Order: C-alpha cells, then sequence, then structure tokens
C-alpha cells in the first residue's frame, strides 16, 4: 500500500503471461516483499470506473458502485459479487499495489519482445491507471521444496442452452458446443492452427473417464485452455497466446520435463501426470460450482439481449427490424427488476465462461497415483475472474450470430 512502484522496480519483473485485458508479470527481483508473487496490469485497446447503466445494474452493492478506480472495481467485484457464488477457499481478489506512469511504461516496452506480435497490435498497458494487482503466484505451492508442477485449464463454457429462445435456424445450438463451434470461425480468421480436440461438456461431466478423456484432448491440442509451469516456467502451451497442436518434439520436451517429480519410466511419465491432472480435477469437485454460476446465463444470448434493451430504455432492434409475430413478447413483458435480473446474471455466467483454473501440484488435499507409486498435495484456485462490461451484451449478440451463421454454412456442405 505505502509501496509506490517507480521506474527502477520495472528491472524485477519478467513476462509470464496475458490475455485479453490483463498482462501478468513475475516477479524476478529480490526484494522480500514482492518475492513469490505475480502482478496483474489492465491493458487499454489501441484503440469514469462505471458507466451510467451499469451504476444502476449493479446498484445492488454499493461499495462497487462507489470503487474509486477500476483496480479496486475488479478487487470488490470478486469480493462481493463472485466470492458469495464460488465461495472463499479457492478465491483469491489480490492486493493493491500504487504505481507510476514511468513504472507502467518501462515495463509496457521491457515486455514487449516476449509478447505475441498480434497482443502487441491490439493494445498494451493502461498507463493512466495509478494502480495494479499483487496475487499470490500459483505456480508457487505455498508462500513463505521441493519442486512445483503447476497446471492451468481454461475451461470455458460446459453446457448447452435450450431452444425456448433459439429459432429453428440455430437449432444446432442446443446440440453443439459453443466452444466446438468458435473453434471453425477461429481457423477461419486464423487466430488458430488446428480444430481442438477438447470438448468443455466432457470436462464438465462430472464423469471420471470423460474428465480424463478432456486432459488428454487438452495435452494434444492445448490452444489457449491448457498451460504447465514447472516453478513459475513454462513447459507447455502458448505464452499469452495460442499454441498449435503438440508434436512429438514438445512431446519429447514435456515428456523429459517430468523426470524427478514423476516417477515413472521411461516414456510414461506424460500418461501418469494426465492421470494426475484429471484426478485432482474430479475428486475436487472445483468444476461443478463454476458450472452452477455459468448456468445463471438461462436463456441464452437470444434471449438476453432483449432485457437488455429494455435495461438501457431502448427500442429492440432485434424485435423491431425482425418479422412481427416474432417478436419475443414475453421477455419485453417482464417487469424492469427482472430483466435488471437476468442481465446482471448473464454477466456474472460470462465471467465464469471465461475464468481459468491453476491446480498446484507437489511431492507430499492429496492424490495417490497408482501407477507410478507416488502422492502428490494439490491446491486448486480461480483466476481470471474479470468484471464484464455491459455494453458487452451487443457484441456477444452480433459474435453469436457470426458464430452459428459460420457453423450451419459449413454444416450445410453435406
Ligand atoms: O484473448 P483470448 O485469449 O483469445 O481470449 C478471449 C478473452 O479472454 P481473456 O481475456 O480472459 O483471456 C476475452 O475476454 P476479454 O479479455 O476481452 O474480456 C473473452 O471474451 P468474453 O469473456 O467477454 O466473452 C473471449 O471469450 P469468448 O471468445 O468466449 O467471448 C476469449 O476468447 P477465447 O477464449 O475463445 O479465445
Ligand atoms: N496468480 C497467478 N499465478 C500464476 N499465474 C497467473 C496468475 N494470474 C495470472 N496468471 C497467468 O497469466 C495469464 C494472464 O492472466 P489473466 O488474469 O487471465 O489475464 P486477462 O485478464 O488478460 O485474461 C494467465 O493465462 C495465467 O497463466
Ligand atoms: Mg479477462
Ligand atoms: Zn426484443
Amino acid at each position: 500500500m505505502e509501496m509506490i512502484l517507480e521506474e527502477k522496480d520495472a528491472s524485477d519483473w519478467i513476462y509470464r503471461g496475458e490475455g485479453g485485458a490483463n498482462l501478468v508479470l513475475a516477479y524476478a527481483g529480490s526484494s522480500p516483499l514482492f518475492v513469490g508473487k505475480v502482478i496483474r496490469i489492465q491493458k487499454a485497446r489501441r484503440n469514469s470506473v462505471l458507466t451510467s447503466d451499469e451504476q444502476h445494474l449493479w446498484r445492488e452493492n454499493n461499495e462497487l458502485i462507489s470503487s474509486p478506480n477500476k483496480e479496486v472495481l475488479e478487487q470488490r467485484y470478486v469480493q462481493n459479487v463472485i466470492i458469495p457464488l464460488l465461495g472463499p477457499k479457492h478465491v483469491d481478489a489480490g492486493v493493491r499495489v500504487s504505481v507510476s506512469k514511468e513504472f507502467l511504461e518501462c515495463v509496457d516496452k521491457k515486455v514487449t519482445k516476449q509478447r505475441p506480435l498480434w497482443r502487441v497490435n491490439a493494445a498494451n498497458v493502461d498507463t493512466s491507471h495509478d494502480s495494479a494487482l499483487i496475487l499470490n503466484d500459483h505456480s508457487l505451492f505455498s508462500q513463505g521444496g521441493g519442486d512445483c508442477i503447476s497446471v492451468e485449464i481454461k475451461p470455458k463454457c460446459g453446457f448447452l442452452p435450450t431452444s425456448r429462445f433459439i429459432g429453428k435456424e440455430n437449432m444446432l445450438k442446443t446440440s453443439v458446443s459453443r466452444f466446438k463451434m468458435h473453434q471453425l470461425l477461429k481457423l477461419e480468421y486464423i487466430e488458430i492452427s488446428e480444430e481442438s480436440e477438447y470438448d468443455p461438456l466432457d470436462l464438465f461431466s462430472g464423469s471420471k473417464e470423460r474428465v480424463l478423456e478432456a486432459i488428454k484432448a487438452l495435452y494434444s491440442t492445448p490452444q489457449n485452455n491448457f498451460r504447465v509451469f514447472l516453478n513459475g516456467s513454462l513447459i507447455l502451451g502458448g505464452s499469452g497466446e495460442s499454441t498449435g497442436r503438440t508434436s512429438p518434439e514438445i512431446g519429447y520436451a514435456f515428456e523429459d520435463a517430468l523426470k524427478g517429480f514423476i516417477q515413472s519410466e521411461d516414456g510414461h511419465r506424460t500418461e501418469c501426470f494426465l492421470q494426475l491432472v484429471s484426478d485432482a480435477v474430479y475428486g475436487s469437485g472445483v468444476l461443478d460450482r463454476l458450472l452452477e454460476i455459468q448456468k445463471l446465463d438461462k436463456l441464452d444470448i437470444e434471449g438476453a439481449i432483449h432485457c437488455y434493451y429494455d435495461i438501457i430504455n431502448q427500442p429492440c432492434p432485434i424485435c423491431r427490424e425482425g418479422r412481427p409475430l416474432e417478436a419475443e413478447l414475453s421477455l419485453h413483458a417482464l417487469p424492469l427488476d427482472e430483466s435488471l435480473k437476468i442481465v446482471k446474471e448473464y454477466l456474472i455466467a460470462a465471467t465464469a465462461k471465461d475464468c481459468s483454473i491453476m491446480i498446484s501440484f507437489q511431492s507430499r488435499d492429496y492424490v495417490s497415483l497408482k501407477p507410478t507409486n507416488q502422492t502428490f498435495d494439490y491446491k486448486v484456485h480461480f483466476i481470471d475472474l474479470s468484471l464484464k462490461p455491459l455494453k458487452r451484451m451487443e457484441s456477444y449478440y452480433k459474435l453469436d450470430k457470426k458464430i452459428i451463421s459460420f457453423y450451419n454454412r459449413k454444416q450445410k456442405a453435406e
């Protein structure tokens, strides 16, 4: 708190990774105050804290709407909205630290070369912020040996919407996962090299064989949904981006990176490690409660979009400029409060569709790996629990429309 980060401090942070909204740097200096810690720094596209409608939508959380900055905002969103839903056991909202404009600029330039080219094209750190978040580095087993192998999972959405507000033209959405569909669109725009083999419904099934099936699939095609770290260094997956298919070569390096930690012989350490991850995922049941919060998206976007316009007090352009008689009347007949509720719960779900899980292993919650004769303690943590902006409802609808439209045309080539 009393700590204010300056330009010299910037030499003491290395590139860890990034998503779309934040840059994350690992500590690599000496100070006893930041050892075993990571820093989360908000980005701005190339191209005050809450909008008027946002202040309205979130009125039920007074602490949240009076947040002096977007760093406090996130902190309070986790603490006062996501925790009551997820539980505090595996959730850390982090600690604020005052930062200088110069620190931000120097760290911005420092890491540039370690960033993916397309990431740099789209956004850099927001240097107008006077704040950042310090978090426990989850690739270290606990604060204050030996080796720690850490696994990050981005599960995405693990259920299927029902047809009440999905017209027959988009019927596939009720039988094919958003994840599997987005794949084709992404491949088309060259945002990935191949289609994933990961099915989120498998991971969320609560069935052990299907959870192990998902892990194997996540190993084969990690993309941006699977990362492995050895004592804080990336040994599988992409750095701030999606990575391609696991080649025999990435297979060798990772298998060999596992000696010391997993005791097998020889090229079977991978198999047993996947088993390990799979056993920790199922046995902790940490996914079940995440699914419950994803299911707060009760109506799908094709439903919720209508409530969105009532909330912003705007003549619905979907019901207008579409066929009358196909105007979604039941939704618009709702009391304001129900409409506000539905869209609030839609945003929260979107947080849960887009967050990540980090699992920390060390040799001795535990897993008894039979095929190696080892025992591993684990720790589970939810990360990347960002507040989604209200105005994004419109782009969600447009992206969704684009997803199913592209997927239909591809399927129609029968
Ligand atoms: O930038 P990417 O790695 O491709 O991932 C993005 C990104 O997620 P993260 O930033 O959490 O990594 C978006 O989030 P923003 O940073 O833009 O907030 C998120 O968008 P929403 O969470 O708002 O949906 C989107 O998710 P989706 O594509 O399901 O909308 C998701 O894309 P992928 O997970 O598909 O890569
Ligand atoms: N507390 C943490 N410990 C270890 N790694 C982290 C932590 N927070 C983030 N990361 C890593 O940094 C990356 C980006 O973090 P994230 O919060 O997902 O950024 P964004 O908000 O842009 O999506 C993640 O993919 C994750 O691997
Ligand atoms: Mg995010
Ligand atoms: Zn409408």
